């Protein structure tokens, strides 16, 4: 139907905007701490601690399959990256501290993304 096409164009355009959002958030991680999944070869107990692992590469796979229906879903995955790290790693670590800085700097990007998503519809 023509309606289904219009919906699909809306999803495509959301995906475009989320791709730009993702690029901007990932620039706030210049150390690449969050770029890839935590390795279960290197951290064998990880899934005992963290039930829903997340990372920027996993988000990008979902994004490119158009698997985010709205900004809420995308933000849920970004918050998992941060929140998982702040639980597994202690306050005095470069990993925790990187997550705090990513959360703080990302907030700015996400605030305007929400306005754009609402504005453009």
């Amino acid at each position: 139907s023509m309606e289904q096409v219009a919906m699909e164009l809306r999803l495509t355009e959301l995906t475009r905007l989320l791709r730009s959002v993702l690029d901007q958030l990932q620039d706030k991680d210049p150390a690449r701490i969050f770029a890839q999944p935590v390795s279960l070869k290197e951290v064998p107990d990880y899934l005992d601690h963290i039930k829903h692992p997340m990372d920027f590469a996993t988000m990008r796979k979902r994004l490119e399959a158009q698997g985010y229906k709205n900004l809420h879903e995308f933000e849920e995955d970004f918050d998992l990256i941060i929140d998982n790290c702040m639980k597994y790693n202690a306050r005095d670590t470069v990993f925790y501290r990187a997550a705090v800085r990513l959360r703080d700097q990302g907030g700015v990007v996400l605030r305007q993304a929400r306005r754009e998503v609402d504005s453009i519809g």
